[PDB]
Parts: structure tokens; C-alpha cells; sequence
């Protein structure tokens, strides 16, 4: 029971979508916001392209991302931010985040048009490397950037 | 190329395989003992099986894990400790590491008899969430646990 955000993009050899679903209840505990407070959890799913330039197996997860979001309600204008947090689920790892929308304490963020944006830089911000030796080397990561997604909200699912 | 290390493990849903290669050159630059100053590049390749408990399709690399290694020369009984970080090579991520051997000068850790041991902790000591509610959730992770495997080192692969 995923509801699409949007349309797909494909971009430095990664497919990058986005999906909503009901809260969830994710340990550790106290990091991501509790599943009653919550409206839906917001996924970014994110997976190696064919001929990824950094090595990645088709289809395989991209770990290691580093992925800030911002939902912006465009009939309110209410904007938030926040963070995308790597966990996994029944079917396999992602990037998530439970989000209050109606239940946002300073309103805006009820059923409506939206807006919204992930900002993602490169593993070797959190320390993860690459061979760069003739045999087995792979070439340079991205440098950090958006993709943006329009979608309806219909709701606390 | 690749000398294998011992046979693969298959443990707490994940095959557990140990290989070493020549030196490799990482980037970002210092993230790693230097290609010239190193003998062997370690890795580790754990990727899940087929029914993963936490929810891993068969196949998939196990990121996020802390995996520590002892090396010990059995003949001599030099030991060395050390990590193995996650990184990405043509054909796929791992976990690795560069190696003085005979370039060490502190210990006998020439060619000879090997014991090679890793200290696998679960995703969770860095951070790495997983769903517990009904609809969408995963079993509870591995608790930490050691492999051990058994090789003779013949020397850097060329
Ligand atoms: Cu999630
Ligand atoms: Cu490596």
C-alpha cells in the first residue's frame, strides 16, 4: 500500500523515487519521529541503474547517502525540512522519514498539492570509499544535488 | 587477481566470504593505509541469503556493518587488529583494507600460516534503522559473532 510520488528520475547512474506510506515504527527508538505522531512515512527509493559509473550492481541499494527532503504545501505555502534516515523494511533497505501532516502542530500540511525536494550527496561523506586502481578502480561520485517531485496528498493512509 | 581465504561462512542470513588482493589505491586520499606502504588489500564479502531474517533480498551487499578483523601468524605469532571499511570496487561494494605484511616491520608477518578472525556487529551500532510494526516489519538483528578462517599467505599477488 504505497502511494507513487511524482515520476521517477534517473540520474548519475542511480533511479531515485519517492513513495509514501502509512507511519511506521522503526527502532533505535527516540531518532525517527513516533509512528502516532505521524501521518505517513516518506521513502526514497534509490538503486543502481544499469553501467552505474561507481561500481554499483544493477539494481543493487545505493547505501550511504546522505539525504536531506523539503515538502512544501503549494496551496498554503507551509514548507518543511528534514532528513531522510537508511533502515529497512519487509522489502529491503530505503531511505524514510515518518511525517506529521495533518497532525503538524503548525497546520498547512493537510490534503493538497505539494512539492517535494531531496537534496543528496556522495557515501564519501560518511566515509565510504572507492578502488581508483586501473584493474578495479571506478570513477568519481556526483557532486551533491536535488531532484523534485509534484504530487497530491490525499491523506493519512 | 583474487586468493580466496578459507572457505565462506553462511551465518545469521549473510554469506561470509574472505579474500585478498594486491594493494589498491582508495580515494579520498588518507582514508587508508597507502597502496605503497601496504602488501595485501583485505576484504570481506557478506551479502544476504535467500529468506533473509531482516529483511535483505538474496544477493544484496549487507551494508552499514562493523566488522573487525585480527590477523595472527600462527608460525610466529604476530597479531595485528584492524577494521575493514566499506568501499566500492568495479564489481561492487565490500569491505576492505590495505595491509602492511612483509612491509611491517613491527611484527613477523612474512609469508607463512594464518588465522584470520572478523568481529561482525549487526547495522545497528551505526545507526541504521529498522521497521518493527506488523504490516512492514523485520525480524530483530544478529547479535555480534566472530568467523574464523584458516590460510597460507604466499605473498602479494602479481
Ligand atoms: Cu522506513
Ligand atoms: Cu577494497
Amino acid at each position: 500500500g504505497e502511494v507513487p510520488i511524482g515520476d521517477p528520475k534517473e540520474l548519475n547512474g542511480m533511479e531515485i523515487a519517492a513513495v509514501y506510506l502509512q507511519p511506521i515504527e522503526m527502532e533505535p527508538r527516540g531518532i525517527d519521529l513516533a509512528a502516532s505522531l505521524a501521518d505517513i512515512h516518506l521513502e526514497a527509493d534509490i538503486h543502481a541503474l544499469k553501467n552505474n559509473p561507481n561500481g554499483f550492481p544493477e539494481g543493487f541499494w545505493m547505501p550511504y547517502l546522505t539525504i536531506a527532503y523539503e515538502l512544501k504545501n503549494t496551496d498554503t505555502g507551509a514548507i518543511k525540512r528534514g532528513t531522510l534516515m537508511p533502515m529497512v523494511a519487509d522489502d529491503g533497505p530505503h531511505y524514510g522519514a515518518n511525517i506529521a501532516m495533518e497532525k503538524d502542530k503548525k497546520g498547512g500540511f493537510g490534503v493538497g498539492n505539494y512539492e517535494l525536494t531531496f537534496y543528496i550527496s556522495n557515501p564519501e561523506k560518511q566515509g565510504f570509499g572507492r578502488h581508483v586502481d586501473e584493474e578495479t578502480g571506478v570513477g568519481k561520485w556526483f557532486e551533491p544535488f536535488k531532484v523534485d517531485y509534484k504530487f497530491k496528498y490525499t491523506g493519512t493512509p
